[PDB]
């Protein structure tokens, strides 16, 4: 497999999971800022910009870890918020929505 189309391939499908995150909280990292002890347990923040990042830094050379930055925004979400939260329903709501994305671009991968 060759780098072009698979890098092409990973920023459709970040534009395509941003499309999900209507309300767009999880488009850029957690304010610590706004939310003091948000790190005092979650290891490894993550957002869409940050995966953004990375993506360019060619640090996605494979799908699944690509799928590992994703699958953090919204096991860090889950992890932080009460469920009867917006953001705690938000997160489940992109993990739904998000692995049908995810399933699909897969599936394109491996035809290359
Ligand atoms: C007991 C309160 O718990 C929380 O405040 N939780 C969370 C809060 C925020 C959050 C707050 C305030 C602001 C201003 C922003 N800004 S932005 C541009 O990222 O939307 C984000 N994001 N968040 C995410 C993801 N996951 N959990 C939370």
């Amino acid at each position: 497999m060759q780098l072009t189309p698979f890098l092409i391939l990973l920023r459709k499908t970040l534009e395509q999971l941003q499309e999900k995150d209507t309300g767009n909280i999880f488009s850029e990292p957690v304010p610590l800022s706004e939310v003091p002890d948000y790190l005092d347990h979650i290891k490894k923040p993550m957002d869409f910009f940050t995966m953004k990042q990375n993506l360019e830094a060619y640090r996605y050379l494979n799908f699944d870890d690509f799928e590992e930055d994703f699958n953090l925004i919204v096991s860090n979400c889950l992890k932080y918020n009460a469920k009867d939260t917006i953001f705690y329903r938000a997160a489940v709501r992109l993990r739904e929505q998000g692995g049908a994305v995810l399933r699909q671009a897969r599936r394109q991968a491996e035809k290359m």
